[PDB]
């Protein structure tokens, strides 16, 4: 035995690009870098990853390379399209 039931409903909270600022932060935060900087950076950087990434990584040489989690490249599909003349 199961009846309907009804419950609290919500919507896209205000559009404030405070917020949205964290959005950013999140990926930059899960590479490697503290949000002090991805916080002002970005800000600078016009909102912009690659450009803030770039210009957090800059700073020190490290040695692992840029890339968003698996960043396995992606493009197969068996099929094929032979000729005829």
């Amino acid at each position: 035995g199961s009846s309907g039931s009804s419950g609290g409903m919500k919507t896209s909270g205000k559009q404030d690009e405070a917020w949205i600022m964290s959005r950013l932060i999140k990926q930059l935060t899960d590479m490697g870098f503290p949000r002090e900087p991805a916080e002002e950076a970005l800000k600078s950087n016009n909102m912009n990853l690659d450009q803030a990434m770039s210009a957090l990584l800059e700073k020190k040489v490290d040695v692992d390379k840029r890339g968003l989690g698996v960043t396995d490249h992606n493009g197969m599909a068996a099929k094929s399209g032979p000729s005829s003349g």
